[PDB]
């Protein structure tokens, strides 16, 4: 349209409307003009002593979106609002929009530094709606709308790594080039806006309860089985059986199994001592892929980093998250004092516990001249009849992730929580269209000088949930999340004195209880 | 399968075929099957007709694929084809990825 | 439909309709087994010292039908009455019929040979429609429909040359392998039968017409030119003139020229003496391809071989057919007593004369210190305003060539004779389909003994032809062709005692006249 | 046309383009020509848009065939990609005839 009109307005918001829950967030973005508008081919070799840290890739002059954070979406009230009172959720539309858009030409003459607006430049913007992309969204990395509305952000560089030749800097006859101006995309001038819509794929609703019964004490503590038991030979070698009795729990016959789990290792928080001077990295879980080694957090689903009331944490089967953001590439060694730490303790009456065996079985064949004998196991993967919880999501962590297409997979659900998507949210690109500097003779030679310039606007994400009502009939009061400090310095999800948002909690999801 | 391929609950159908036997000289009558036939033999010809459904590439990978292609460095036969005793003759294993996706 | 009843009629005929005429023949053919049924590998490395005689190909073991020759559908006599009445004539349509089949099993059980016939044995037949396969029809080889009706023949083996490397036998990386049951074919038992038709596309008639005048001549030799000539110099340099006179062809002004030559060596046929002891491959005209150097026989249009009322021939020039068939693979030396030697003398009017030079031209700047210089050529391609009769066609001759598929040619008329189709009538091919012997284990390996057979038919083609009426005012009597014979021994063109078909002369084409 | 490509009598016609000219500071009067004019440059986008029509092979070949494919023996940098400067790299002419067909 034109020059003095606003192409949008500010929509932040919460809609609760019974199954229904719409939110809208409005942010200012900036994107500064990357790579100088090229495309550049990035690598590493074996880096800090690991081959598997070598990669080939490109980095791209594109800055994209990602809002795949829940708080980009969430208040910290209105999510404790759905964590006290709902028993699961899930995503089910989602509507972009770019707009206000303001390009500015920056030039530095005689150290001056002088910005000025350019009303005739344009910001090109485009969805890859058929994933013919990398997707790099939903691998827990920066950059996403931040929680606080007021922030204004900057927009990662889009880049990408593709295959690298035997775990070395270079490329295979398979690598691939993906030059993203060869798709169609839009050019929006100051007076220009963008929108785009997208329907969410029939998803499983997040679980946000704890279970309210141990899996294996579901019988009834007031009647015996009607199954007997094992229980020795006699100095002949007939065996004995005994009735399993009310109770006890320990000798029933189940029906069901709790879920995989390979053992983490066990560190101590606060109070609790621990092996002093050690160097993780050499013995964390590992997994072999094309002939390196890989660290594998979070590990996958299906177990407890944590013990209820214990200060033992499996770390690496841990979501770590800092109180606060940091800049790039920061080499600080981190406290457990700055650290926002999650705990999976809810699940832990279905989820084997990362840092103990997974239990034991037979190792030999018992005869008259030998004892029987066991031997525990660390690993055990799927076996049928087997039920486990998936990990929680807080509203500091990640919404999807895209399943990876290959053609074959189990369970596909995420590591790092949240929902796994065949068709995820499209990735939307954004960048400053190039505007040459003074050129006054030909060449065939690409142009190289361009007048330097970067873009700001808002960007305004509406999506809407579908919730689960919770229904129980449990009689006394459940555990709620709820604002409870002992004498507060400062206000918790608020500005300090300084005007910097303060969150010294992650907060999960389950605080409903159900029986199982 | 290991093997590859498609795993089918109702795959197609096991086509079985036999000579129908035929009795050599029987002059007298026995309870006893007969046990003497006349030797023979078919043959006859066989028509499969398949149906397969493609799944059209999509890419935007910028740069050119690989491709399997017929290549021999000073080739002393044709390959997948009959040599000069008329056998023939199959050099090597032909797959099936050639073209690539980003994950 | 059955064994006791016949699948098609004997149809010998030409039935004259104004502009029409069709041609009606039927043969009988035998079909051996070629090669036992299955594919094999031809080669040849650098053969007589010449290594444009290797080749890499296969020969498979199907038979074709070829009646590309102009006596598989003309009787000498109707063939006499075309080309002394018309002026020219094309092929319009074609229609060919394969029934009566009836296979034969050979057995040789104790040198015995016994013929019998198998009533369930099938032929598979089909047409090369979309000229996939390599055509090996137009090009002079043997095997076609015979001259003579009641002769039977064999049919012959379809092979064919793909890419050799270097003028060797080796193959290349784009040799390739055409599989002939690769195409759908009609099987036929003994009482089946095949019918197949097709168009021809609109070509030029052939002239069969002889120039009545010089082109050289065309100016009335009654008035003189309005055109003047530079005839020389007077003792000081200045240029003179003189009026072309009336008559004086050696000087009038033309406006068209003869057409392209590249002239040929000369030998005399009868009377005339040659160089003794010749060996004539060594200097005979070649052409360059792939590194190797090949004759190429009979050049290309545009010349004449022979001066009517002389026996020196530009024997290279020439077609030369045999006055009988020979067995195959016969290295005799023949004379001209054996032989149907063409001549293309009818044509001298306007074709340049193949044993002689082609003109002169300057070769050097006269000026007052060096005298005027030119020098004779030996070979000279098309010019803007050329003109040439294409060579004739003879009744013992080729029909018709496919035009080769490279994108690019120059009028597309055949060397050796005929019409130049970019989709000639398709191959027909045919085989005995085999038939296992006695298999009494299975085996991986492929069936490898089996029963001989051979098959045998009546082959039925149908030509329609479009005529040019001649439409002379010449006032006294034209040539024709006669039966012209002075104390003939026997009748030519008849069986003789023996019961072999003679045939003395070639019968061209042209014997009317045309001015020009 | 000797350099290869189609040869038309009435081939895609010539675009111009230029600065239509912005005179300086003139403050008087006088015949001759202006002749100082303010410097200036253009930028712009262009689209092309062309439609081409295809001649699908038809081939009865048996063997597989030669085709153009991405071969490098140990490649330091992809081809037909941007380097590690941001200049784009080609290293081979890429014709056009890989099909085959006999004549």
């Amino acid at each position: 349209d034109g020059v003095g009109n606003a192409s949008g307005d500010w929509h932040c918001d919460s809609t609760w409307m019974g199954d229904r829950v719409v939110t809208k967030s409005t942010r200012t973005w900036v994107l500064p003009s990357y790579n100088n508008h090229q495309y550049r081919e990035i690598k590493s070799g074996s880096v800090d002593g690991s081959n598997a840290n070598a990669y080939f890739g490109y980095s791209t002059p594109w800055g994209y979106f990602d809002f795949n954070r829940f708080h980009s979406h969430w208040s910290p009230r209105d999510w404790q609002r759905l964590i006290n009172n709902y028993w699961g959720f899930r995503p089910r539309s989602l509507r972009v929009k770019i707009f206000n858009i303001q390009v500015k030409e920056v030039t530095v003459q005689d150290s001056t530094t002088t910005i000025a607006n350019n009303l005739t430049s344009t910001v090109q913007v485009f969805t890859d709606d058929d994933y013919q992309l990398p997707y790099v969204v939903g691998n827990g990395t920066e950059g996403c709308l931040p929680a606080f509305p007021p922030q204004v952000f900057t927009l990662p560089q889009y880049g990408y790594a593709t295959l690298n030749r035997d775990n070395t800097e270079n490329p295979t006859e398979r690598s691939s080039f993906f030059c993203l101006e060869y798709f169609p995309s839009k050019m929006l001038r100051t007076g220009n806006n963008f929108e785009f819509t997208y329907n969410f794929e029939e998803v499983p609703f997040h679980s946000s309860f704890a279970p309210s019964q141990n899996l294996f004490k579901l019988a009834n503590p007031l009647v015996d089985q009607y199954l007997y038991r094992f229980v020795s030979t006699n100095n002949t070698g007939g065996v004995q059986f005994n009735k399993n009795l009310a109770g006890r729990y320990a000798n029933t016959y189940k029906n069901w199994f709790p879920g995989p789990m390979g053992r983490t290792q066990g560190w101590n928080l606060g109070s609790g001592v621990n092996r002093a001077s050690v160097s993780a990295f050499a013995t964390t879980n590992r997994m072999e892929l094309e002939g390196a080694s890989y660290q594998v957090p979070p590990q996958p689903n299906g177990m407890t980093n944590n013990l209820q009331g214990s200060n033992t944490y499996a770390l690496e089967n841990t979501m770590i998250f800092n109180s606060q953001p940091a800049n790039p590439g920061t080499t600080a060694t981190y406290l457990e004092g700055n650290m926002l730490i999650t705990s999976e303790s809810e699940t832990q009456p279905v989820n084997r516990v990362a840092y103990n065996v997974g239990g034991q079985m037979a190792t030999n064949n018992q005869s008259s001249t030998t004892a029987p004998a066991t031997g525990t196991y660390n690993l055990q993967e799927i076996v049928p009849g087997s039920v486990w919880m998936e990990r929680d999501v807080y509203l500091q962590g990640p919404i999807w992730a895209k399943i990876p297409e290959t053609g074959a997979h189990f369970h596909p659900s995420p590591a790092m929580g949240g929902f796994g998507l065949k068709h995820p949210p499209p990735m939307m690109l954004i960048k400053n269209t190039p505007v040459p500097g003074n050129i006054t003779s030909f060449s065939d030679v690409p142009v190289s000088s361009f007048i330097t310039q970067y873009s700001t606007g808002q960007v305004t994400v509406e999506m809407e949930w579908e919730l689960k009502k919770e229904n129980s009939k449990r009689w006394n009061p459940e555990i709620q999340y709820t604002n409870n400090y002992n004498d507060p310095q400062f206000v918790d999800f608020a500005p300090d004195s300084t005007g910097e948002y303060r969150t010294t909690r992650p907060i999960g999801t389950r605080y409903l209880t159900r029986p199982l």
